[PDB]
């Protein structure tokens, strides 16, 4: 029921779903931002979110270069974006592409998956697409 997209934005360059940001290689840093898209959570409830920035080479993914956590609060509709702010990532090589995953996990018990009338689960979103243009960067000379 619940949907995770994400947007990962580079400088000012944002992907797309159909176009991937092309980043000129700084090595001393460029600034990452991931915007989580979500859709069916619960209103006003806190969730702990992990995003992680891993080089990748097809659907095999390498190192992970990044890692940043934080807690957001989900809108009133349920539905809405967080900014996830890595800030400046060193050392993203031109020639390779990096994927941002995420990892959504509310603070409280909200699901009722044992079917006895009480929250007993966390509700938990994940995006880890290897192949999600719009979670890429690709660095170029």
């Amino acid at each position: 029921n619940a949907k995770l997209q994400t947007t990962v934005k580079v400088n000012e360059q944002v992907s797309t779903t159909t176009k991937s940001v092309e980043v000129p290689e700084n090595k001393d840093g460029v600034k990452v931002v991931d915007t989580l898209h979500y859709k069916g959570l619960v209103a006003g409830e806190k969730y702990e979110v992990k995003g992680t920035i891993y080089a990748v080479n097809g659907d095999n993914e390498e190192e992970v270069k990044e890692t940043k956590t934080a807690e957001f609060t989900a809108d009133a509709s349920g539905q809405g974006d967080w900014d996830l702010d890595f800030g400046s990532v060193k050392n993203l090589e031109a020639g390779k592409s990096y994927v941002v995953y995420e990892e959504v996990t509310s603070k409280e018990n909200l699901v009722d998956k044992d079917n006895n009338g009480t929250p007993d689960e966390k509700q938990t979103l994940e995006h880890k697409d290897p192949k999600d243009k719009a979670q890429i960067m690709v660095i170029k000379p």
